């Protein structure tokens, strides 16, 4: 059942995925663009997404620069990266729904405006995971996943 | 819980030499001893998977995973054991046959060995990473088998 990963997406998914997850639950559907981003991200974590959707243990996953550059999202479309594609004022609100302190939120917000999205994600990661220095140069959402899974089951 | 051979290929692809080695032995002998269960069991947990011995199974997860230094400087392997760092705990003659078995070329085997000679086992392992991914430079400083994992997955990813 798709819902089995609610908490997993909260805790360890990137913003770009966690949104697609939230979306899928709430609209019981996804357009093309967002089926491939979240579907192949799931693949990347050893899990399959199939249609009334379900997940089961088991095609190149999407990179933060494939997401950031190609195919920006129309309305209805819930795919793309929120550091880049989200409008800032709403971005502050999403960061706010995630219980991220204003300090971080500010810092991040500076990075977005610097067009430093991946470093912003990086900052975020530090914040949800409570680490001062994350330790890895981020370029792929599957890397966000395992770099998170490490801290959690650590 | 899928079956273990379900990640038989992933171990060649993305597990370090200490984990790839524990996989073999678990699939081959059907058991592992303590230090090999813990090393291998905890590494997998670090991935978010969970090995179980009902017949061995692994599933998703939805004790602290061992560092390179933990493994290398603590709990050396007895004969009944298949754990620890290979670059550190293997005779180099056997490492040399193990590394051949994994399809690394002479130039790779040569460099790796020199490093082992210098007692630079972790860098001996970066050589392995780069060789397996056909990269000129791994990019990071290695500290954790689990970091080797994620870094590797990231290459195969793109
Ligand atoms: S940065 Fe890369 S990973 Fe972090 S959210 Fe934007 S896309 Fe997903
Ligand atoms: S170096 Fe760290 S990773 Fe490479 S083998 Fe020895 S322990 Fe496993």
């Amino acid at each position: 059942s798709l819902d089995q990963i609610d908490l997993l997406s909260t805790k360890s998914f990137p913003p770009c995925m966690r949104q697609l997850h939230k979306a899928l639950r709430e609209n019981h559907h996804l357009r093309h663009g967002g089926r491939m981003q979240y579907g192949l991200f799931l693949k990347g974590i050893g899990l399959t997404l199939e249609q009334s959707f379900n997940i089961r243990h088991s095609y190149t996953p999407f990179s933060c620069l494939k997401i950031i550059l190609s195919n920006p999202p129309s309305q209805g479309d819930y795919h793309g990266c929120p550091f880049r594609h989200s409008d800032p004022e709403l971005l502050k609100q999403k960061l706010q729904s995630y219980k991220i302190s204003p300090g971080g939120i500010s810092q991040i917000l500076d990075l977005v405006k610097g067009t430093h999205y991946q470093v912003a994600c990086q900052k975020y990661f530090e914040m949800i995971h409570n680490v001062d220095d994350c330790g890895f140069s981020l370029n792929h959402p599957n890397q966000f996943f395992c770099e998170s899974q490490r801290i959690l089951n650590g």
